[PDB]
This record gives C-alpha cells, structure tokens and sequence, in this order.
C-alpha cells in the first residue's frame, strides 16, 4: 500500500484504489495501474521533474529503502497478478530489488523529489509506476 500527496490530488496504484478514490476520480490510466483522486486536504510531496534514473524506494516487505538504478519510462509486458493479467504497462520503469504484491504505493524518490510508486514486481525485479510526466499533479 501506499499514496502520493501533492496539492488536492492523491496519487494511487489503480489495482488499490478505494471506493472513495473512484467516487473522487479526477484521472486513471489502467494500462499505467494509476488513478489520482481529489483531497479535501493540502497534499505536502513535491514530484520529480527530471530523468534521474537513480534514487531510492521504500519496501515494505523488508521494512528497507533501497538505492536503485532503474530504466526510463516504457512499454513493458508484466506476467500475471492477482489484481491484473498478463499485459502490457505503459510507463514503467524497472530495476533490480525486491517487490512483493503489498510493496504496491512504495515510493521511488530522486533529489527532485517523488519519481513513482511500486506497482509490479517478481523474478527479482521492481517495477514504478513514474509520475515525473503528470506536469497537472503541479498545480489546482
Ligand atoms: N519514506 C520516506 C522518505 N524518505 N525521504 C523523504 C522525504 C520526504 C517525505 C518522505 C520521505
Ligand atoms: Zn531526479
């Protein structure tokens, strides 16, 4: 699990949105696995506006961050989960670490701030949803 906050937008993995996400829906992409939900609540993240393809990110199924070199943002086919099929994700970026189901929300974070959030995992790889592209999250 695991949300970016950032202005009146909650950012989520799209497999863990929320009832009240889908009722606050301002934006989602299932072949990204994102939705981005409006907030009552000033969000305090700032995002990454770069092409860092280094920084860290939170794995909850080891209670560690880790530091990772990960690839930029593509067309990637992700095996089977129990919350998609196999198919092509669009704008993943993947690395070498670990990430099980519930890693899902884990942020990457560079310098810039957060670059995006686990959303796919498995055979020794960590794949992230990036979130560097949504210029939007910005502003209103
Ligand atoms: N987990 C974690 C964090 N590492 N660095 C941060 C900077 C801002 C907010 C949260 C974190
Ligand atoms: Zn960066």
């Amino acid at each position: 699990s695991g949300a970016i906050y950032v202005g009146n937008y909650r950012v989520v993995n799209r497999h863990l949105a929320t009832h009240n996400d889908w009722a606050n829906l301002v934006w989602e992409d299932s072949s990204r696995d994102l939705l981005v939900s409006s907030t009552t609540a000033q969000g305090c993240d700032t995002i990454a506006r770069c092409d860092c393809q280094t920084g860290v990110y939170y794995c909850s199924s080891r209670r560690k961050h880790y530091p990772v070199s990960f690839s930029k943002p593509s067309l990637i086919f992700v095996e089977a989960s129990e919350y998609y099929p196999a198919r092509y994700q669009s704008h993943l970026m993947l690395a070498v670490g670990h990430s099980e189901p519930g890693d899902c929300g884990g942020i990457l974070r560079c310098q810039h701030g957060v670059v995006g959030i686990v959303s796919t995992g498995g055979n020794g790889l960590v794949g992230f949803a990036d979130v560097r592209d949504l210029l939007w999250l910005d502003e209103e």
